[PDB]
């Protein structure tokens, strides 16, 4: 086993095909399914798995009451087989905490969980299923990380962390890990003014992350990382196709180097694939809430402040709930190019559906096709009324 | 690991012995068993497994209400250990969709799931548990495939798909796959006038499929495929022993090159083994409904339009429900010949048993014996009244 | 991997230590535990497992009603990890039927299940988890076999079957299998007048089985088998310490070559270790019912028609239910001798406890010690009243 | 695989990071979680697992009634994946009994369970998942052992047992095992006057155990073992920071060679790391009950009868229940030093919470960091009222 290297480009994305779906809320209506949120997908060389933050109770369990809260001592990063639900009996605990990331470097897996109180959180970096490095909070304000997979190149796996205000300037750092040890870290550079929850992918020896400016931006910040030099910059997606949520209506011209204004102090984790004409952006269909989800092909979105969609695909109808969304690729598939993939978290329960006392989610995930495939929509599918 | 080659003939079939049975509806009365239908069996070189289409809910779960429907976003091909039930906790998802096939080529497994709306369905072809090829609907009318295992020879695994009307001419294609990639495809040839749900087996470098003419035929169409030349023809089973359902009474003479008339627009998936005097046909015992199941030895059924049974074996009594039935063989068993096997789906719930709001099934499977074994009957065994 | 050979003698048995216990009825009061009976234990070279006949329903399930019956289409030989309970989710199906045996030959496992109606039963012999040989009923009267493990020597695994009356002369055969194929079979020889449910062990190239004379004997028949010559004889245990159940009071003198009279048409599966002075017999404590269980050291029991106990060990109190009991050894342990082991089935429910509608069991198993260990008793431990 | 050797020293302990937490009582409110107590953690070369004594019933099960009792026939040492709960379906039985220890020697695992009545208990020593050696009670008074992992060095794995009074002099022995066989045993030596439940760790070819003087001491006895010479001594922790429970208030001066008085006939299993200035002691926060848990850095605690804390870390608040606590290390981690770890048992139910009829626990475990990490508290998290 050698470290994996990012030697391929992205396949041409002409549509999205179904990859995985776990139906966890439907099935967990009458089986021992854990309450989760903040899910993602990540591949090893011989298997791809679903990941999420457990809340340490099943959904039918009485302890599901109160699970709208983000951060407790009962949370852990869990993983489980692709498209199965996260059950008590099949879920494997990666580490303990309420913010995470995880990636395989070709030889073994690194998993990072942050736990603690808001003013005293710490990250523990696990490598080959043992704890190796720990990092203490630097700004004493909810140390937090990507909530989707990291990416490695020749052993170097950069990770984006943020510590500080959600509604003001914060202190974002890029840590470059290798075998779980810190090679280097840098403070955020470039023009992004606030960073959270970066969604990353790797192609041709470069790692691109699409993040959430929680403070001011409804355009998404982008961090581009060179994992060999161990350097980065940041900017925003130029495109007037705005992809955060909540957000104002789309203008005609976006902003490349500043937050696009109109909504403050709020947002959602999301992603994009930024590859010249082969660029696809994800977003909720609603400008106001986490409902619906679409993919739009927006040629040169990253660099063209007037780019608009040339194609699209509905993933979730606007009459169905969505949530966080994020990128991953199977870096160990055969063939000449990396096939872009993503998941969407389908959040159920509170706050939008408050007749139940819980919040949970299921997962749908697609990967790209070079065909122009017909679309379906992929909702969570559970009837909240069955839980009453 | 080399690609497997079909180098043996069928063993002499003198009776059928019990192979597997999961009792899923009985057990799922009080355990976390998934609602399924469209089951089958398929072997790898070191294990044989049960397969089916999940409905993405357990049977006791409230979401089992409505599961008579064939096609939703909550379905997936799952597999699980032989004769265990498909539970939440032991079932492995192969791919997402509501029509499937799957086979191992000696090196690894190919699995194909079709999903989408009726006018916009697509097939995703997985190989070694990754998506490799996608195929879009060509007639915009419920693209669909075998619902039982495919067969490979030297890496080439043909698969029969149909897109178009269930009650009229449709567009059937034979795709020849290798490592998940399309080597070739051909439109249906020969005299079969409508094809659905082919049940296939392989012997001496030839693949024989027994299919369902949904439009006109109560005799079954047969497709014979040369996986080296990558060519095929089709005809019908000549025999007056008619094997679709519903069907008219058996005549005295069948038809070789046309549908045998008497029932329109309906049928059920079934199979046969067509091997000269060693020929056995499966069918429901009832001409009117999916009840009962028998095997009949009908020497030269394929080519003799007056052949009648010379032996038989009851599998399921006419007072018990049956359903789809299909062929598979363990191509990696030791010994001089391939032992024919089959399963019967035992459908419970709607529409015949409408005091419950669900539809599900369990599975019974037999393989052939060179002995003349005593027969038992093998019903589903659940009491519907326990579910009330 | 070579075939295992029986090259060691029995270790000196000076007491019995606890080996395994699954508590299945206790735990299955509130978890998805299958209804079983006819359990046993058998080792592979790298693992020892519990085996039993499932009834194809959980114990809390409504289908547990009626499970006092011995033979249905819903039964299967299952195995599961040592001292775990047989659950829906962890139990592996070996084959389908309502009478079984199973043993590992050093290279792989042979499992035999008999199914069918009383007048038309057949055995299917599985080897390396595939069906290899089938055998049809020869006397049309409930073809049946050991219900505990077989034993192999250099690939040859003899198995004792009986077909015919339970209350009269029957036709017992010894089949000698190798890789699942029949090398030879012989009709029962020697002085045993009726044989059922043989409990076997192997030492120094000879296999000894202790069986149940259901028709006349309260002393147990014994079959001694030479697996190299493929020959056998039979006699009874001479000892006046009578070990079947129900049974008369112990006399002073037993019988070597005839059934010891006093009880007709009834009995229970049991076992012994017959090794000169190192001989230990198992039996229920009650002469009238399956309650209690003890081991007695009865020097030369096999050949001495006046032998009485020189030591003993209570396994289950007379105020607790027992059931079938049987022998196995770990033939792949390190060391100079084979350590004798046994299990006792602890039957709960009907017919003795008829406030519940089911019958099931749990398992306790001990192996011998060369120390003189203190004894405990090992009851099932469940409160029937919790199930009301 | 070679036997592991204790060739490293302890890493510098500057704080404790979260390692694992199973939330078993929360999750077991509505899933099939076994009732346990006396948990611990132990690593193999490729995996670390949770261990505990099952009570042979789930917590929601009616048989959980009465589980405050320590010793029944329904108990077994079980292990399960790190931070998962001990469920029916994922728990592996190591051996049967109501007192245990377990450790891996680099080649395979040794597990020891004691069972029997109080006056007739015996230990069975399993090695490579087979029983190898048995030891009978020597003082006929509840033969008992560590309840946390043992430690091996070059194949030699010493184990501390005690047989005799809990409230008076007893007979403690140190057995030195290798491949499950007794190399040697010695009676307790040095100044410790009563020993129970030793918590052990190994560094630089020496094994240190921190035990419980149940009879007189609120300071903890310490046994230091040379596994090459196979010799030991014992003394007490000198420090006036007293670490048993219940206990008097901390004095100013402790005792090195006698029990520190003030509480008789009671105590709790606990541990320490004794490494010069790098010494950390665990204890309950309450002097009166098993509530709260803290770690205190007490330089030279072992040898300095006036040492007081120079740092600390809260693990569990005084308003939350704790229980037994114990040491383990991952001896197969990479790097230059062994990272100290520990777990705390979080006992729920009786006797403190007597509105429920059961007693169970969950587990939290930490390992040391060379950083000064922020602290959180880690309670069990279940609401007893949900169980009413
Ligand atoms: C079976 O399956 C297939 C495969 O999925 C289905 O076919 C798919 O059908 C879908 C849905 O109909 C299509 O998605 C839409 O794509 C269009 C883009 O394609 C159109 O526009 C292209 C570019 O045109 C522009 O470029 C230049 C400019 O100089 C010039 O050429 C041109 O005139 C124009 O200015 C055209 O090239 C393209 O045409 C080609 O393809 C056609 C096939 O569809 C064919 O018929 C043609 O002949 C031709 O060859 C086509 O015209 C997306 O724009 C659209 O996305 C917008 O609309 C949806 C609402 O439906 C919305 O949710 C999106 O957010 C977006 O609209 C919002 O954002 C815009 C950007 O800011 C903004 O302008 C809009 O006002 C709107 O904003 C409002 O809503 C948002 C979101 O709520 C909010 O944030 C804002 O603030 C504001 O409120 C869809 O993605 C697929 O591309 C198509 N796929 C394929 C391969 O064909 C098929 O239908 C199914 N079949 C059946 C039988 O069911
Ligand atoms: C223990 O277990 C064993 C092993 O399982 C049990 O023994 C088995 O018993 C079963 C059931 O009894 C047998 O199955 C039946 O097999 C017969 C075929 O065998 C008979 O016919 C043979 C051929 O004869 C013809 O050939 C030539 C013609 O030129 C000529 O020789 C001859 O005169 C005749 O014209 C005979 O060779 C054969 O005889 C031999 O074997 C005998 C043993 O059974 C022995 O006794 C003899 O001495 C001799 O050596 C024997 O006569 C099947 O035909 C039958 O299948 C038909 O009947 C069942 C109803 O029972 C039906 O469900 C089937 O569908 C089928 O009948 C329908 O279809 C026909 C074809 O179209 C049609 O003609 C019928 O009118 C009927 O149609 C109606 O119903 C269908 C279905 O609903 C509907 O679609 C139509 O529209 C219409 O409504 C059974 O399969 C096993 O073969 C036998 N196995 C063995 C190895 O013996 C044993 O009983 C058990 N023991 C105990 C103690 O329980
Ligand atoms: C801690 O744990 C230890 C280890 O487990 C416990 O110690 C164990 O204690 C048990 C129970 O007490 C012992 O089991 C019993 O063993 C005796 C056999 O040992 C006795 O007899 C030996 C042989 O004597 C004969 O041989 C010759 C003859 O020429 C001659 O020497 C002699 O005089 C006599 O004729 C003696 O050698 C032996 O003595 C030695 O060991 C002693 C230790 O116990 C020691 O004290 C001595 O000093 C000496 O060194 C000893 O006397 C078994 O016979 C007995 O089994 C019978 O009894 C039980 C009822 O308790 C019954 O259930 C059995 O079925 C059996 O009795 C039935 O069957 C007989 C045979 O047919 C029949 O004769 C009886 O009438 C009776 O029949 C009735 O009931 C049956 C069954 O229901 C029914 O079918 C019939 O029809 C009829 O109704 C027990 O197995 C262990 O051996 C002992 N183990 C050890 C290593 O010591 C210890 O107690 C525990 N400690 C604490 C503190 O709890
Ligand atoms: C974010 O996270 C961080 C990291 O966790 C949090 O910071 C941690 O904060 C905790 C809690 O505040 C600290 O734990 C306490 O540690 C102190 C020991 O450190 C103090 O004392 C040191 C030694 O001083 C002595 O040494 C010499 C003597 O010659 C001399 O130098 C000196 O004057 C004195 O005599 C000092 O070196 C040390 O100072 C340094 O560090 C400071 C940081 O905290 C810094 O501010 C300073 O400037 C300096 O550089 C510091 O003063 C522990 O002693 C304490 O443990 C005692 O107290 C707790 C109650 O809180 C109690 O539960 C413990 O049991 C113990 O007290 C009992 O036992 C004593 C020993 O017998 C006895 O003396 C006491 O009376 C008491 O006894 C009673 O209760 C017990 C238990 O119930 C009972 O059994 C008895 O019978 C009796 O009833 C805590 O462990 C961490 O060390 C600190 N960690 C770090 C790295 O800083 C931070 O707060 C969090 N931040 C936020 C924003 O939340
Ligand atoms: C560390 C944290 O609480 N992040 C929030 C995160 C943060 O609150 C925001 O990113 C602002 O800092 O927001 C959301 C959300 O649904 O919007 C979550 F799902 C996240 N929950 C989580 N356990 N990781
Ligand atoms: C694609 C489809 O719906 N096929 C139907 C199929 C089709 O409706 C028919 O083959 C006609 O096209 O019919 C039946 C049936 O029970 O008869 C099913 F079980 C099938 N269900 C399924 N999910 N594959
Ligand atoms: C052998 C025994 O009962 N030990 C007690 C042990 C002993 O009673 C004491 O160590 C005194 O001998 O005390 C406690 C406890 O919670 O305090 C337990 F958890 C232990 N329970 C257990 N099954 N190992
Ligand atoms: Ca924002
Ligand atoms: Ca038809
Ligand atoms: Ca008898
Ligand atoms: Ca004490």
């Amino acid at each position: 086993r050698d470290f994996n290297n990012l030697t391929k480009g992205l396949c041409t994305i002409n549509s999205w095909h179904i990859y995985g779906k776990d139906n966890a809320v439907r099935i967990g209506e009458d089986s021992d399914v854990l309450v989760t949120r903040e899910p993602y997908v990540s591949c090893d060389p011989d298997e791809c798995r679903f990941y999420a933050l457990s809340q340490g109770t099943t959904i039918r369990g009485k302890h599901s009451n109160g699970t709208i809260h983000d951060r407790s001592q009962y949370r852990a990063l869990i993983s489980w087989p692709l498209s199965s639900p996260p059950t008590v009996y099949n879920s494997r605990v990666e580490c303990i905490g309420w913010s995470s990331t995880s990636c395989h470097d070709g030889k073994t897996r690194m998993s990072i969980c942050i736990s603690g109180p808001n003013n005293n959180a710490s990250a523990v970096i696990w490598y080959n299923r043992r704890p190796v490095t720990e990092i203490n909070t630097w700004a004493r304000n909810i140390l937090r990380t990507q909530e989707s997979e990291c990416v490695c190149h020749n052993g170097v796996c950069p990770v984006v962390f943020t510590d500080g205000s959600a509604t003001g300037p914060a202190e974002t750092r890029i840590y470059y890990f290798k075998e779980g040890k810190i090679l280097k870290w840098e403070p955020l550079a470039g023009t992004a003014k606030h960073i959270e929850e970066c969604s990353c992918y790797g192609e041709r020896a470069e790692i691109t992350c699409t993040c959430r400016d929680n403070w001011q931006g409804s355009n998404r910040p982008v961090i581009r990382i060179d994992p060999v030099a161990m350097t980065h910059t940041s900017q925003y997606i130029c495109s007037p196709v705005l992809t955060d949520n909540p957000r104002p209506n789309d203008p005609t011209v976006g902003k490349c180097n500043d937050p696009y204004p109109g909504n403050n102090n709020n947002g959602v984790k999301g992603f994009s694939y930024l590859d010249g004409v082969n660029t696809w952006l994800g977003r909720t269909i609603s400008i106001a809430s986490r409902s619906g989800y679409e993919m739009l092909k927006v040629p040169n979105a990253l660099t063209d402040d007037k780019s608009k969609p040339t194609q699209g695909q509905t993933i979730v109808l606007n009459t169905d709930w969505s949530g966080y969304s994020g990128s991953f690729m199977d870096y160990w598939a055969e063939g000449e190019c990396y096939r872009a993939c993503f998941y969407v978290e389908l959040i159920r329960g509170r706050p939008k559906e408050d007749k139940v006392w819980w919040t949970s989610n299921s997962i749908v995930s697609m990967c790209s096709s070079t065909e122009f495939l017909g679309q379906w929509d992929w909702p969570d599918g559970a009837k909240i009324e069955y839980f009453l």
